[PDB]
Order: structure tokens, then C-alpha cells, then sequence
């Protein structure tokens, strides 16, 4: 019973997105919003066939779209020049989204969202189980400070990793460790990395997005690695979903909080 | 301003303990507690003779050395058939220590320390760092319940690692990924061992206390690893050692609260 628009559909993420939707029984409109360039073109993915419109009195088209159906669910994933202007539209016409997009004036988006007293998720990380692992390490760096005093951190970080914003991740991540009282990037190239574990060469797979922290006690006797790969989009599609379901049942329940992320969506639960 | 007595400093945990706590300037009692075959017997470790006792009127042998050291702290890393006997000693004299033995009746233990209301810090764990992994692992699926729904999770676990009751901790590591949703180990033999990261084998060096826990989300695009390698003891010494730390500057400020654990002294910071 939620339908979705999935603004940005022509791009790799949005493709994921409505593949991801598709599977957990969302609808998806056959309309959505684009460039100037977008404008007339239809996109076929998983089956669908979707209307790509441009600029011209968006408004008014997303309002008919909205009135035709009332459980609708904007799913942004454009640019960061029209992450400001496409917030501003939802808002206008009333419309709860939730925004991947990365950039944009993120303060005037806030403010905007806020002002509008629309329903939202902005995240500008969608990679749910990501985000787990952060607040974990953000949880145990503020309980624990100095827990790691004195061992050393080395971070690599491949180049399709740094690409999908997961520097803004790695840096919090790394954060943390110095709080932990670590005393501190490696940007990587090749398909497979080298680290010392207790002396010793260890080989890491370090295709696709990969993100490797590894620290060493002062003796070098204590090794401990935390690191994730990630192929392609269906992480950030799925963790975006999960925000579209988390942000319906908010609505249908009419909570007072309107503006949400993805601390607020782990938090409820598998859905 | 601190002194400590190793009981068990003739085993290969209270040798670490000695020079972990001499190289943190801590006082090392000349003095000890063993069993019958141990006693009379003199301990060299660290450019330290410690003269071991055995159980002929123990406690007012211990009472003397803790008339003459009013600053002492006793660490106990002995065997599971000590733990009762040893504790209720400590209680009898008043004298403060710190735990690491694992076994015996734990129930009996802590009636014992707290009826006697002695200062102790009682943790089977004393690897501070992985205490602290693990925290952050309960706390994670604690607040995020079912953010790995459907990941599946491979646990590996050497057999140094095995034996130096890490099994409890694992144990412990493996409920926090079911209470993240994952439906779910094999002990290890060789010094390395292949996972599957994104369809692609990787080696992991698997040598002295080794822990992995590998996570793949269900359409194995996404690989998440957590490991950590242990060689040697230092990592238990130097806990102990904080351990001691932590207890001194609760005795000297007049603490209430009396029996204290590894997350108690994690929180209190570095010392």
C-alpha cells in the first residue's frame, strides 16, 4: 500500500532503488522528475516504464501525481544543485520524501524541511548496516575514552569507496579511534592489499568499495581489523527502502517528529 | 605508591603480569601464595626473587605482608580450585585485589567479596581492547535490533585463542549478531585460513589466539569482517595492570561501590 517516486531514476542508484522497491512490494509511479536533458524520455527498468518530466510547471504535475496517489513516498536521488529546489517542490506540495542525495546548501535543506513540516529521511548515507558499525564505534569511543591509548592505526580505503561518499564515513570512523586514543589515509589502487598481523603479511581483497582499519598495540603482540566490501548499489537501494517503510509508518501513525535519518530508522527494527 | 602481589607468579600470566607492572612502575611484593608443591620455592622474573608460601597459617602470613604494605593490591591468577579459598582469604585479611582466575563457584565468589566488603576488581576477561569490542557489539545490537536481518555469519576461532577462555567472549560476540537478525563455529587448525569477499578468496593469518567473524549480506554483495589476533600475554598484563590502577584510585577517593569489572575501569579512562 506505499508508492514511491523515484526521482533520479535514470542513474545507477535509482535503477537500484526501484529493483530493491520492486521486491519488497512497493509500487513505483510511472512518473518521475529530471533535468531539462531528461525531459520526454522514458526509463524501462525491472519491467517498468517510467516518464521522465522536466521543469516545466513540476508543481502542478507533482500535485496531480500526489492527488492520483496519496501514499506516495518521493525517493531522491539527483544532484546536489537540485537537492535544495527539489526539497523546496516537496515541500510545497506537501509531499514526504526521503533524500540520498549527497550535496547541496545541507543547512538551507534542513531549514527548508523543517519550515515545510513535511515527513522526511535525509541521510546521506543509505548503507544502513554502515551507519551500524559507525554508531557502534561513535557508542564506544564515548563510553571508553583512551581504551586504545598508544596503538597505532593504519586506514585503506579503495577508490570506488571514496567515490560513493564513505570519506564522510571513514572520517567519523577514524574520529573515533582517535578518541579511543589513537594518535592519527592510504588511498588504494590495486585489487589486493598487504598488512603486518603479528608480523606476519595478511592479504586483503580490496576490490569494488573497500574500507580496511586496522590497529596494533606499541609490542606489536595485538592485531584487531574491522573492514567491509561492498559490490555495486543493492546495500544503499535496500537501506533506502527500509527508510520509505520506516517513513510510512510513521506517517500512518502521525508522529509529532517529522524530519528522520538513519539512526532513527536502525532503531526501529527490521520492517 | 601502589604494591602488588602476584599470587600464580610462577606461571606464564603472572610473569606478564610482573613485568607489565613493572614497566608501569607498580611495587612487586617479594612475596607470594602457591600450592603445596610450590611452597618455599623462589620465583625469578623481571630481576624480582618472589618467595612462595604455601598454606601453613596463611593468613597471618599475609597479614604481616599487609601490615608492612598498607598500599597493597593482590593479583590473583591462579586455578579454579584457588578462587573460593583465595578470595575468602583476601576478605579475612581486608587486603583489595584483582581477579583474572577464571573458574570455580562464581556464584560463591561474589557472595563471598561482597558480604566481606573488601575492594575488588573480579573479570574472567582481562584483555581490556576486546572487553571493549565486544561492548560496543552489545551496545550496537541493543539499540539496532535486526540490521543484519538476513546476513549470514561465519565464525572462526584458533585454538590458542579457544583455550585462553575466549569461547566465552565469542560466545557472547555471536549473540549480539542474532539479536542483529542473523540466524546462526569452527575451530581452527592451520596458521591460515579462506574466507569469501564479493565471490573472491582471501587468506587470513590465523596463527596464535585468532577471532573472525564474517558477515555477507544475502546477495553477497556485501562482506563485513571483524578479527582480531593475540600473541603472548601482554594484552591480559597490561588489563591486569589498569585493573590495579583503577582499584588504587578507588580505595585512596573512598569509593561505596566496592566490586568492579573491566567495563568499570574501561569507562574510568586511561591511567
Amino acid at each position: 500500500g506505499i508508492s514511491i517516486m523515484v526521482n533520479g531514476c535514470s542513474g545507477k542508484m535509482g535503477k537500484a532503488v526501484i529493483k530493491a522497491a520492486d521486491s519488497a512490494g512497493v509500487n513505483i509511479v510511472p512518473t518521475s522528475f529530471g533535468s531539462v536533458e531528461e525531459a520526454g524520455q522514458t526509463v524501462e527498468v525491472c519491467g517498468k516504464e517510467i516518464l521522465v518530466h522536466g521543469p516545466t510547471e513540476r508543481e502542478k504535475v507533482l500535485s496531480s501525481v500526489f492527488e492520483k496517489y496519496p501514499e506516495l513516498i518521493v525517493v531522491d536521488y539527483t544532484i546536489p544543485s537540485a537537492v535544495n529546489d527539489n526539497a523546496e517542490l516537496y515541500g510545497k506540495v506537501g509531499v514526504p520524501f526521503v533524500m540520498g542525495t549527497t550535496g547541496g546548501d545541507r543547512t538551507r535543506l534542513y531549514k527548508t524541511v523543517e519550515e515545510s513540516k513535511i515527513y522526511a529521511v535525509i541521510s546521506p548515507q543509505m548503507g544502513k548496516q554502515v551507519v551500524a558499525f559507525l554508531a557502534a564505534m561513535e557508542i564506544m569511543s564515548e563510553q571508553f575514552p583512551g581504551a586504545f591509548a598508544g596503538y597505532s592505526l593504519e586506514v585503506m580505503e579503495s577508490h570506488q569507496a571514496s567515490k560513493l561518499d564513505a570519506s564522510g564515513t571513514a572520517k567519523a570512523v577514524i574520529s573515533c579511534f582517535q578518541k579511543l586514543g589513537v594518535s592519527y589515509i592510504q588511498l588504494i589502487r590495486d585489487p589486493k592489499q598487504q598488512i603486518e598481523v603479528v608480523g606476519v603479511p595478511e592479504e586483503h581483497v580490496s576490490g569494488h568499495a573497500f574500507h580496511l582499519y586496522h590497529l596494533t598495540s606499541p609490542d606489536k603482540t595485538v592485531s584487531f581489523e574491522f573492514q567491509h566490501n561492498v559490490c555495486g548499489r543493492s546495500i544503499y537501494a535496500e537501506g533506502t527502502v527500509d527508510a520509505v517503510l520506516f517513513l510510512a509508518k510513521k506517517i500512518r501513525s502521525k508522529a509529532e517528529k517529522r524530519i528522520y535519518n538513519m539512526i532513527d530508522v536502525l532503531r526501529e527494527g527490521n520492517m
